[PDB]
């Protein structure tokens, strides 16, 4: 039921040789229920995984999941650009991970730098008062606790990286509230779930995320995101 | 004082050129101290360890520990087991990343396919009044919330992963208090050291468990364990 | 503007490969803006840095690093002591996993066995009420929960670990703040930070620290530990 098996790290004869109810599983539950979950799409599932793998350090399952991802849908400039946009979310090292595994598979599909996110292009329209609002907040708060911090925060992510067009902003909400319950970062899933919500992911498409990432990034962190997302659905509801 | 120092990673030697003191610390306090502590016997601690390194992304290091693990009398199907569990626990990329390195410790004992846990096989016998209290709780919570991911808990996971005997109750509590010990998941400690205690850790166990998870997943993480530990020893005397 | 562009993993053109935005940020913004930021000089940073990639499983990125932090004036002895001080807080597999990547680069800056840190030698003077003080505090609250652990806590670290010369007191509190920030150990931060400012880590070096931290590390990472940074600076001004 999983596509492309020889495209796999370890081979099912490989898996079966210490766990064969792992390889089972895989077959009949994650390929062949969870993904199969129509609530949310091939395409947008390829996006969480690769976020997921990247935000947990486990760039090696890239090759395979970037070939699948190109093969469900997702452009070559998307997966570029959730590379450029985890390592700010993620961390320097996480990203720079990717670029062996992500560049093989990039290869073996003819995918030539033309194809992939834009150096520099035309930044999408900014919501100057959502802005002005969030700015303010975050300078009243920590403005003198870490200068440096709150003004890269600004200038490197709210007036170029979440303007960058090379993903769509329900897209790059999507990756990083993927990203976040990943590694059990739920200080900052409230902000960011509102985000993607606001976006145009739904409700039933977030829930999807977390249900899809309890088998990719462990249940106890999926479970860890209920009670946030609960609390954002209430709260849109007021 | 460390069995098989042939079958390591890294020499004696190597990690001499470049910091002689953790050889030493590694020799005299981890092998000479912790492993020797006999509130927790060494068949206990390889399920510790190696739950820990699968859970923390350190799966080279299982070649000798899933190696010693065997030698300290666990048994390959616990093994296997161990890994499909903390598939769901720690996450499938965790749990597929041991297939090369336990394979490997596998192949050189000869120990084949005949030997691992079950794909399939009788179930353990459910707490039908218990797993109704559980269900109610999540249901009523989050049922709304992540319909998908409640249905999964249920099905997936209380009534089929936690029944399957190829892991002793005990056994399998005491590899996932460890693998969300080793990652700083506080939040689910409280239900599974409760069921852990209840399926038969003693708390001195339990207190040798933490303890020896400060040197395998960092002094913080043991730490954060101890105020959940203890509320959990206090309550149970209420 | 990045020194040394041959010892890194990937070279710029494979970087380029996947998301040459992600190339271009590295030049101009992390090595062009962060690391000349002079509220924190580069031996400082490079600390910083070693630490966040040992604490976060990032290792093979060390060759180049340790490479770098020995140009940045980084003593050999004091890599090899930051390695056994991450043995203890980040966990012994995070420090066992820097032997291949940082013994190859102290091999071919022909760095030795006799300019590491000592397997022993005389201790710092020990706070001894201080030291009091905090035995008693650990004893009264976690002493029957986890005896062997709060043991260890004193004998092994309080008594020996923060005591060994090989680091400044000053730069073990630096490593230890940075290697707990980089995985999001909010809980152990202000005990830490206290102690480094004490040590004379001065606030803007702090918060130069968070800052350099959240392009290692993640912003979640380093913004998680602004409230806790700001607590500590505001509690200090009682």
């Amino acid at each position: 039921q999983q596509p492309n098996v020889e495209g796999r790290r370890f081979s099912p004869d490989q898996v079966r040789s210490v766990a064969p109810a792992l390889e089972q599983y895989t077959q009949q539950r994650l390929y062949g229920d969870v993904w199969q979950r129509p609530g949310l799409n091939r395409r947008d599932r390829s996006l969480v995984t690769i976020a997921a793998l990247i935000a947990r350090g486990e760039a090696p399952a890239l090759t395979y999941y970037a070939d699948q991802a190109l093969e469900n849908g997702v452009k070559p400039s998307e997966i570029s650009e959730t590379i450029t946009h985890l390592a700010y979310y993620s961390g320097w090292g996480k990203a720079m991970a990717t670029v062996g595994p992500v560049s093989e598979a990039f290869a073996k599909r003819g995918i030539g730098q033309d194809q992939l996110a834009a150096v520099e292009s035309t930044p999408l329209p900014l919501d100057e008062e959502a802005e002005a609002q969030r700015a303010t907040t975050v300078g009243n708060q920590f403005g003198s606790v870490a200068p440096g911090l709150v003004q890269y925060t600004t200038d490197y992510l709210f007036r170029d990286l979440w303007l960058r067009p090379d993903l769509a902003p329900r897209d790059r909400s999507l990756v990083t509230i993927a990203a976040l319950i990943s590694v059990g970062q739920v200080e900052q899933i409230t902000f960011h779930l509102n985000k993607a919500l606001d976006n145009g992911l739904s409700e039933e498409q977030a829930a999807e995320v977390i249900t899809h990432l309890a088998f990719y990034a462990g249940w106890p962190n999926a479970m860890s995101a209920l009670p946030v997302a609960k609390a954002v659905f209430e709260k849109r509801r007021g």
